[PDB]
């Protein structure tokens, strides 16, 4: 069985540990609990295959060129009511780059929080800024559990053809 070295990243607030939760416990965290590093996992089939998922929920407020180069995949995670947050995605990648030395590390661009009616990014704007760095791009809500399988899932093929 394959293991996939997953790593949760994106500003404090976008909801990284409760689409991590939603994925793992199926169900919605409404709190709002700090993170400083949590990791989990879970068997799943992607595409007929038994795949171990190995995730790492990080902080968005120490260990981060560790897990960075580690992590074998990258969810970039924004919330779609917070443009600041989606900013902030060059910046996370760009410490990926550095840290992994390629300019072709999988990752997935995640907008979560596709559930709020306060939308400040629209479609277009992630899925141009995923297309300028070659990467897919899932809409999500851990509240509501759209596309959160999905994001993981397509970070696994994304790692599956990378090797
Ligand atoms: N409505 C809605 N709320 C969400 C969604 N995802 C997360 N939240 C809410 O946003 C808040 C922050 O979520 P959390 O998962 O803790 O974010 P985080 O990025 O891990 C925060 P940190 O970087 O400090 O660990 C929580 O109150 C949570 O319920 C979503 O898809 N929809
Ligand atoms: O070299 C490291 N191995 C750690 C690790 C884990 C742990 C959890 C329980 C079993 N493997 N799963 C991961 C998923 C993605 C990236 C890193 C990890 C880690 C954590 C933090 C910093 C460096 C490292
Ligand atoms: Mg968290």
């Amino acid at each position: 069985m394959t293991e996939y070295k997953l790593v949760v990243v994106g500003a404090d607030g976008v909801g990284k540990s409760a689409l991590t939760i939603q994925l793992i416990q199926n169900h919605f965290v409404d709190e709002y609990d700090p993170t400083i590093e949590d990791s989990y996992r879970k068997q799943v089939v992607i595409d007929g295959e038994t795949c171990l998922l190995d995730i790492l929920d990080t902080a968005g407020q120490a260990m981060r060129d560790q897990y960075m180069r580690t992590g074998e995949g990258f969810l970039c995670v924004f919330a779609i009511n917070n443009t600041k947050s989606f900013e902030d995605i060059h910046h996370y990648r760009e410490q990926i780059k550095r840290v992994k030395d390629s300019e072709d590390v999988p990752m997935v661009l995640v907008g979560n929080k596709s559930d709020l009616p306060s939308r400040t990014v629209d479609t277009k704007q992630a899925q141009d800024l995923a297309r300028s760095y070659g990467i897919p791009f899932i809409e999500t809500s851990a509240k509501t559990r759209q596309g959160v399988d999905d994001a993981f899932y397509t970070l696994v093929r994304e790692i599956r053809k990378h090797k």
